[PDB]
């Protein structure tokens, strides 16, 4: 048959994460285990009343890892935030805490987000792939994080100074910006133009910077 | 072979929005069309350098519709505002402009969001299913779409007035909330605990005065 009660500690009855239709990720039930084909896939019932069937990379503990379990390439839930709003979506861990990053993780989420994140904001996906990135849909995001992985530890960065005047890439053109912030391997971003702020990492391609050292 | 170069108005090289695999949209070009089987799919470079093949319901025309072609159920994309970046998603029109509603189009998102838009912040997707709403992914989404849209005219609402005091849903959790403002079919809550503030439609059941009601 295929009707498993116990998959190693997926157990069902207990609680979880699971990722939804629309990417972002919502507590929930275990209510299943089905083999079907090759291996198996888990049923939630979320919180939020739908239901999935969801492969073992599309479940994550509905804890907090232990810091010395994860290394650069863990595949994470973690947690961005709107402001007020939080949201939970899938990301790759590209730093682990060290003193010039104020010991905290760099995610690089699957949408291309990067931002610093504590323990206390992270979920370990439960059964990620053998090569970890290769659940990215963005084939644009998983050729970087494959690159990043597998070059690790060499990591190419362009130095930057507040104030400084660079162009930065953004939906094909080249704007008009400057270096507002420096954060560790990130840097905060002013599109002059139009006023926008993001955080881009500094071996980004998007800074001219780190095109131009690269080409 | 089926390497049409013009179907309908789509025509090799012109500018066209095309969804990713984040669920968000995004401009290019179109670089091809290819029969397969009972129709067409179209190609597209995005100029953010991701090349996709799309079926007709996943790319949009880059003019915004005429008013009065938009009715309710039309499927399109629109502007969504995350704070300071601008960003493109699909839903469906739940509202064409009139005077309780200020003139504005109500945008019932793929993602379960609502909003009201005008003209200029809408894109018409190319090819729409028959039944505008079956490609809505979330299946707790399509469900109320299809719903909302079958039912109409009809629309159940509750009469919400500022300062009420009223218990929200939020993943499953009941929450001390406070209304803030009415706009038209929609009420901003404040969540009290969390201090989150979200738009949401007066038709919801994760408003407990309409959880009641619809019971
Ligand atoms: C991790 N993501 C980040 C997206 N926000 C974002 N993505 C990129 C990529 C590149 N950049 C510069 C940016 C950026 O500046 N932002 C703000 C939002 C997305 C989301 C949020 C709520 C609901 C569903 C999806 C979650
Ligand atoms: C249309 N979506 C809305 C999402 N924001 C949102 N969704 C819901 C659903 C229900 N509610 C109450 C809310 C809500 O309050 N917000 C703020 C963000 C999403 C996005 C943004 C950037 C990148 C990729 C995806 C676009």
């Amino acid at each position: 048959g295929g009707e498993l009660s116990k998959d190693g500690d997926l157990i069902v009855s207990m609680r979880i994460l699971g990722k939804k239709r629309t990417k972002t990720w919502h507590k929930g039930t275990l209510i299943a285990i089905q083999t079907v084909g090759p291996g198996k896939k888990y049923k939630v019932k979320f919180d939020n009343k739908g239901k999935s069937l969801l492969s073992g990379n599309h479940i994550a503990y509905d804890y907090h890892p232990p810091a010395d379990k994860l290394y650069v390439g863990s595949r994470v839930v973690a947690k961005y935030k709107d402001g007020n709003q939080v949201w939970l979506y899938a990301g790759i861990v590209a730093e682990t805490p060290n003193v010039k990053n104020k010991l905290r993780f760099l995610i690089f989420f699957d949408d291309g987000y990067a931002s610093y994140v504590t323990q206390s904001e992270l979920y370990p996906i439960c059964r990620p792939l053998k090569k970890t990135w290769e659940d990215i849909e963005d084939i644009s995001c998983r050729d970087f994080i494959e690159e990043y992985v597998t070059a690790y530890p060499n990591r190419p960065m362009v130095l930057l100074k507040s104030g400084q005047l660079i162009k930065t890439e953004w939906e094909g053109t080249w704007w008009k910006s400057r270096v507002e912030e420096v954060d560790g391997s990130l840097v905060r971003i002013l599109f002059l133009d139009d006023k926008r702020c993001e955080w881009i990492y500094r071996g980004s391609t998007r800074l001219e910077p780190m095109f131009s050292m690269k080409t």
